[PDB]
This record gives C-alpha cells, structure tokens and sequence, in this order.
C-alpha cells in the first residue's frame, strides 16, 4: 500500500533571502543577502508506513528529498525566489506516493514578492488621476517623515505619480566628511553609528529604525523581515509596479561627501556601493544624486571647488554604465536622474548639456528663491517669471529653464520643481504700494516644524482666513499671503500657480513636474499638478 498520509509539524514558515539582523545598529551587519533562502520543514506521520523517500514540493515541484527513516522527519533547503508557496510533504514507495495537505510558506524578498499590494485609499483633497499625459509626475518622501509629521508610505497619493523619490540615502563619512549634519542634533552621531565598520564614502541607511523596523500598515508581524519605509515601498512597488521609486543620495545636510569625488577612489567606491545598495534593495528602479551643490554654496562653507562640474560629469556617466550595466544583468530599466540648483549662478558651472546624455530626467529645484534665509531682499520663492515690481529679479523658474536651454539641455529632460511648503518672514514692513516684497523683514515665519517654512497644508487650514491678505500675481504666476498686523509674509505655490508651471511644460515641451516634500501637500498641489500635464481624471 502507498505510504500513510504525512502531517506538516507545526514551525515557522516564512523564510528571507535578504535577512535582517533584529539586534543591530550598523548598516553592515543589519542585512545579509543570499542568494536564497534557508528554508526548513518537518513533518510526523501519525498513521502507517512512512514510504522509502520523503520529499518536500513547493506548488508540485521537488525541493527536496531523503530516504524516509521513521515516522518524524525535518528536511532543510535553499529557495532561491521570493513569493508564496503552496509547501507538501509527500512520502513514496514503490506502491504510490501519498501528500500532506498544503502549508503556505513565505519567502521574503526585497523587491517586495512575499508582500499583499499596498493599495490604500487616497486621503485628505487628493483625486484619482490616471498617468496618461506621458508626464513626469514626481514627489519626494522623507525618511524622517514618519516621527513627528505621521507621514507613512500608506499616506501616500502613489497613484498619482510617475516617481517617488526617497529622501535621503547618506554617504558614510566621519569628521570632515559629513560636518553640515552636525547642524542636526544626534544626526552626524546617528550616521556613524550606522557606518560603523564601513568604509567612508560607500552609501548607508541613515535611519534604520525608519527605514526598516518600525511597525507600519502592512508590515506589522513580529517576523515581518522588512517593515519601516522600505517594506511599506516594497508592498507600494507590488500595487503600483511601474511607479518609479528611486533613492535620493544626498540633499542639503548630505552633500559634503560629493566635494570628495574628484578622488576617483572614493569615486569608484561610492559606484559600487550604489550597485550593491541597488542589488540589496530590490524595489528602487534606479538612483537620483541630489548633490548641492557643485561648486559650493550649499550648506558648508568650507567645501566647492572649480573642479566640481567635470566631477559631477564623470559620476554621472561612470552611474550610468553601472545602471546600464545592472539592466542587462537583471532585464530591468534603471534611471539616473539628479535634482540640481535653478539659480542661473550654480547652472553653469556643470556642463548639463553633457551629463544630460548620462541622464532620465533633471529634477530642477525651481523653489527656495527667496526665504527666511535673506531679510533684507523679499520675492517669490517659486514663481514662474519675474513679478511687475522687479522684471529684473534673478530667480524665476523660466530663468532656469531657459539658463539649461541655453547650455544646449533638451528640453524633454527638464522636469519643472513645485513647492508644497511656503517661505516665510515675520515683521515685514517698509514696503511701497501695498506690495509687502518691496520691504525688509525681522526674521523668519513661524514655521509648521521649522522656522521660516510652512507646510502648504496650514497655509490653506489657518492662512487663508482671519486677518490674512490672499493675492495671486497673475505676472510672476504666484500666490502669497500677508497678516498686515505682525508683517508675517508667506510665499508659496497653490493651485494656480502649479497648473501656470504645468501649462508652461506642455508649451515648452518640457518633462513633467516634480515637488517636495509629499507629506506637506493637503491634495490641492498634486491634484493640479496632475490635472496642469493633461492626465485624465480617474483611475485604470
Ligand atoms: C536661486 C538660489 O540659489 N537660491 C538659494 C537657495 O537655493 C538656498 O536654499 C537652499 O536651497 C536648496 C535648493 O536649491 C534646498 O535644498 C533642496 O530643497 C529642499 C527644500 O528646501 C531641501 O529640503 C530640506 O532638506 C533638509 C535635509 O537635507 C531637511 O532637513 C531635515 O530637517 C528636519 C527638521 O525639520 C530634520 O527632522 C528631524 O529628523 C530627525 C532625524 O535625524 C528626527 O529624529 C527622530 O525624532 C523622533 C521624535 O519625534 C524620534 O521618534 C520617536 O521615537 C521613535 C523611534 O525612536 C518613534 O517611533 C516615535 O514616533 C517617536 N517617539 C517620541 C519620543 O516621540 C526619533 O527617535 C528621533 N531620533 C533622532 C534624534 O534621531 C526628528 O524627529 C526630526 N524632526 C522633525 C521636526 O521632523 C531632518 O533630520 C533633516 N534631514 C536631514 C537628512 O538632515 C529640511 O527639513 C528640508 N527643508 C524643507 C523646505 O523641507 C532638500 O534638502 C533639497 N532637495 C533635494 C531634492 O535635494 C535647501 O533646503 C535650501 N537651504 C536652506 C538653508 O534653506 C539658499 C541658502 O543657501 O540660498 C539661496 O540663494
């Protein structure tokens, strides 16, 4: 007769090919790839003969096999895919082979193949859009959103975007090295421990804790390997599979390690740190260099040099060939983008116009034009041209469109920068004409989290009512808002002004849209930037 009917022992069943270490800080020992995972099963068999071979199936297919020995048994193997199997014993002799009912086992992965879809429903103002308009519709997500902003990856609008940059991946680096992070309090120290035993210029994770182990919407089980924000994008890359997610190395406070680079050395190891950050993290399709910015004027005084521009070139086109590279090793696509200064002063010193052969898509910060961080000279921080009062003002988006064009960058490359935050000031006063921008000012806004910066959610919840004067210039193509009583001056981007930068790109033939930071929006600034490009309302 066939063998007795096996019974699955009770025991773990979910597995990882990426394993992460529970009970450590440092970025070298909190992840280990393998190339598959170690999986084990057991089995009793509670009636009958135990058969002459045992064998453990995944949907059907042999992964193992041994000579059956008695009536308990436990078998170890590798799987080297990850995804949900259907897992049997089955125990055979000559006279038929007899299977247990199916177990379920889980094999993590982290391009995200073991996870349910994180498919949430839109919150607050934000509307479906279908991504028809062939557009770049972009936003950033902030690591260190999740604290005390409760912004998560199950928050975001992703239907609503073509990429969703992840900010910010940081370079390791000690003194002299990452000094502008020491201006955030525990955040230098933050970042050593987590390069602890590795080598300075390779990428790390700046907080693992919010990065991967902090419980959130669908990774919340004990023995869930990837939570945080990696495994919320992972289940966001398994409903959305062709939004693009891609890292962001560097941004304000992370950009001292690219003064660096001209030592290909550290060049060379910063690429190949990057491909294997990429292989490790298996749902971000490519890498976006935020270095601010060549040249210096960025956040340490100390670092710049004329050398930056060809430097930027080279880590582009050596980026490139490692993507390209990547790609017909894996049959992916990868994108290199950057997002890059729009003051005309910064523009040309990078040849754009050849990094631009290495490169998707340039993600033009045309924002933080003005701001709490000058008193003395006030303006639009994101308009699209100059305003009536001053035709000759420096930074207007157009100017940095046009100082790109004018290098020779194609204009499908340019993705035009929308602002979901306001710049601000307090004690405006001295101004001519009612315009409060022909003033000087005392000091920054009260800020939403930060001095000087307010989230366009409280704009539109608290600043457009009360005593607060609400004016679209229909010349620079830029709303603000100003309380007469105090002087607080606040410039923004709303709803108009983003479709005026969104009818603008259809007209210039230009990339698309791109904003920061996507927790700060209340919908009325994605759902215009969706709407300006010519998406359809809806979904597919
Ligand atoms: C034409 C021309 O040339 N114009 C010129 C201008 O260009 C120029 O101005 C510059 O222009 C640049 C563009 O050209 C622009 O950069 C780009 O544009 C973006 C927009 O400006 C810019 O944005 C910047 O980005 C920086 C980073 O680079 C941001 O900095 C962040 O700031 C945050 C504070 O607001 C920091 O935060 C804190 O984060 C820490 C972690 O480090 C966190 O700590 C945790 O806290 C919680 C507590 O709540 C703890 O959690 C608890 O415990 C458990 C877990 O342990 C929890 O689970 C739990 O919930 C909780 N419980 C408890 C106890 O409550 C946890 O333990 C903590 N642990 C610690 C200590 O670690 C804090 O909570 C965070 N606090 C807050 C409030 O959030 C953050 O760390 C910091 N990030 C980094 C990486 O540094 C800025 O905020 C951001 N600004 C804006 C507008 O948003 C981008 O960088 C650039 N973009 C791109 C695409 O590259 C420049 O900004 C601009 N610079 C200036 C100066 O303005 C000017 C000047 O040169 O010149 C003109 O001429």
């Amino acid at each position: 007769a066939a063998p007795g009917k096996p019974t699955i022992a009770w025991g773990n069943t979910k597995f990882a090919i990426v394993e992460v270490d529970q009970a450590a800080t440092a970025y070298n020992n909190l992840v280990k790839v393998k190339n598959a995972a170690d999986v084990s099963v057991s089995w009793n068999l509670w009636n009958g003969d135990t058969g002459t071979t045992a064998k453990v199936l995944l949907n059907g297919k042999e992964a193992w096999s041994g000579p059956s020995t008695g009536s308990s048994g436990t078998a170890n193997f590798k799987v080297n895919k990850g995804g949900r199997y259907q897992m049997q014993v089955a125990l055979c002799n000559a006279d038929g082979c007899t299977a247990s009912d199916a177990t379920e086992i889980v094999v993590a992965d982290t391009d995200g193949s073991h996870l349910a879809p994180l498919k949430e429903p839109l919150l607050e103002k934000n509307k479906p859009y279908k991504q028809n308009s062939g557009k770049v519709v972009g936003s950033y997500f902030v690591e260190w959103g999740v604290y005390g902003r409760n912004f998560t990856v199950d928050k975001i609008p992703a239907q609503n975007l073509t990429h969703l940059l992840y900010g910010f991946i940081p370079i390791c680096g000690g003194n002299g090295i990452n000094d502008s992070l020491k201006e955030i309090e525990g955040s230098f120290q933050a970042l050593q421990r987590s390069c602890q035993g590795r080598e300075d210029f390779k990428v790390s994770i700046h907080d693992p804790f919010a990065a991967l182990q902090k419980a959130q919407k669908g990774v919340t089980a004990w023995d869930d390997p990837y939570k945080g924000n990696f495994g919320q994008l992972m289940a966001l890359k398994q409903a959305h599979p062709d939004l693009k997610i891609l890292p962001s190395i560097g941004g304000w406070t992370l950009s001292d390690p690219f003064f660096f680079m001209g030592d290909k050395v550290k060049r060379d190891r910063f690429v190949g740190s990057v491909k294997e950050f990429l292989q490790t993290w298996k749902f971000f399709d490519g890498v976006d260099i935020d270095w601010q910015f060549p040249g210096g004027k960025g956040a340490n005084p100390n670092l710049g040099s004329p050398q930056d521009g060809e430097t930027y070139v080279l880590l582009m086109k050596e980026l490139r060939a490692m993507l390209d590279q990547l790609s017909v090793e894996t049959g992916r696509k990868y994108e290199l983008t950057s997002a890059i200064s729009a003051g005309k002063d910064k523009i040309d010193k990078v040849a754009y116009n050849v990094a631009q052969n290495s490169m998707d898509h340039i993600f033009l910060m045309s924002y933080d034009f003005y701001g709490a961080f000058d008193l003395k000279n006030l303006g639009h921080q994101t308009a699209l041209n100059a305003p009536a009062w001053k035709p000759d003002t420096a930074y207007t988006t157009v100017n940095g469109v046009n100082a790109l064009l004018a290098q020779g960058v194609k204009p499908g490359k340019i993705v035009v920068g929308t602002a979901m935050y306001g710049r601000g000031w307090t004690g405006v006063n001295g101004y001519q004409n009612n315009i409060p921008f022909t003033g000087t000012a005392t000091g920054p806004v009260k800020g939403t989290w930060e001095n000087g910066i307010v989230d366009y959610r409280q704009i539109a919840g608290q600043f457009m009512s009360g005593e607060w004067q609400y004016t679209y210039d229909a010349t620079a193509e830029a709303p603000y808002v100003f309380k007469p009583s105090t002087g607080d001056l606040i410039t923004f981007d709303d709803a108009r002004s983003v479709q005026a930068k969104g009818k603008y790109v259809l007209d210039k033939q230009l990339g698309g849209l791109f904003s920061w930071e996507i927790d700060a929006d209340n919908g009325d600034i994605l759902n215009s930037m969706n709407a300006s490009l010519g998406n359809s309302a809806g979904v597919q």
